[PDB]
């Protein structure tokens, strides 16, 4: 599995896609209606590349899609890892004021989350990339949440890259090879 | 051309000097008022000890004007700052309407197109051209509207500088790293 | 000395404390009271299941009284983290005065010539320095006056240890890159 990681707009999927290329059937992961979308949009205008793409939209229990009983010609798409956090952040915090949460226990359930998608990501013989963003460089958010958000977010991502076989640091456009 | 990203006070526009080396003729294409006196000050100091010929000029608009064909392979051009640049014609683009009733979409395409005549006005041009940016997408989401989007604009503006630049280096902490 | 830099969660110390190895004696110096709380805390839970010796103290001041010519080739310090120092020097010279009524010039003079201080000493130290500091210009720029200032002031203090150190690391998501 491949991690890919990068600010906004810096072309990471553009790149993460071009990481899979000509694998006729493909699996696309998206962490949002909104990126659901516009994968579907793209393969209805796309019989341009021979490529049998399909979607799924999805942030939980990965291990259901990201199979084994998928073959090794198979590649899998996922995005993005950020917006399943924010996600499960929400839900995990329940119907309650983010000024009310508990930040050590939800993160302890999203790392389950994390776990479960690094284990099943194992026991796949498909090509699986993920695409992340960096939200670190910046200066430290007023906001509660966003300040959890952030440290939280950058721990998930320490995960990832160390469970990764590769990773890509995208600035620009522009791919880095960092592992 | 050579493009020049990195963060607020990574050093950048002190890497991309050196980059020009010791060229003869130094324009330097300030996007704004500051940069522009900020060199100007520059230049009556290192004008006596350096023999290299250094300039400056204003311009965050039609730079074909300044990039042009009739200039030398040995002559140089330093523009910056391509995000100041950004959110200039963002302004201008808006006019004199509260910029929550901007329609970005449109305001990007002039934008564009403003990017391809620098893109395209780099091609055909014979003096080494570098273009200082900055990033500015690693931090969190800006509850400021406005900021959101430039954030965004700013990102996509830069991904194609980048893949018209035939090298592209990274400035870290003043470090800098070729990644094209 | 080496310069360890990344962002927020990134991975930093752990590259850190993976960059001194097996160095028999250990100084962790904490830039603040959390910093020192878990160092201390995660020492002691290390302490027998790692030969080396680990020891902290908290010092963001006159850093040459813990980093002197009297150490050995063979020990290590780890001085984390650079920017909760500058942080602290500023409300220090600032102090009983709003913000708004800082003269950052004044306090940048300051503050450099306590890096000096700390660079000159790593000089003189024999032993291994290993500096942990944060990138903070990656992102929007900030409204708030005070935080506009320290990001400025945060990457030109990031610069003068760049030059100095002799090794430079990059760390994104728990992955180090040697850029010097």
């Amino acid at each position: 599995m491949i991690l890919v990681t990068g600010g906004a707009r810096s072309g990471k999927s553009r790149h993460a896609e071009a990481l899979i290329g000509d694998a006729p059937q493909v699996l696309y992961i998206a962490t949002s209606q909104i990126l659901d979308d516009e994968m579907a949009a793209r393969i209805q205008h796309h019989d341009g590349r021979p490529a049998h793409w399909r979607t799924a939209e999805c942030w939980r229990h990965l291990d259901t899609l990201i199979t084994a009983d998928l073959a090794p010609d198979d590649a899998i798409l996922l995005e993005c890892i950020t917006t399943m956090v924010t996600n499960l952040l929400f839900a995990l915090g329940g119907e309650n004021d983010p000024e009310q949460w508990d930040y050590a226990a939800m993160e302890r359930a999203i790392d389950d989350e994390i776990q479960i998608l690094i284990a099943a990501c194992q026991r796949c013989p498909a090509k699986v990339v993920l695409v992340t963003n960096e939200v670190g460089m910046g200066i430290v958010p007023e906001n509660r949440l966003a300040r959890h958000f952030r440290d939280i977010a950058g721990r998930v991502n320490q995960r990832l890259a160390a469970a990764a076989d590769e990773v890509w640091l995208v600035v620009s456009g522009i791919g880095v090879k960092i592992k």
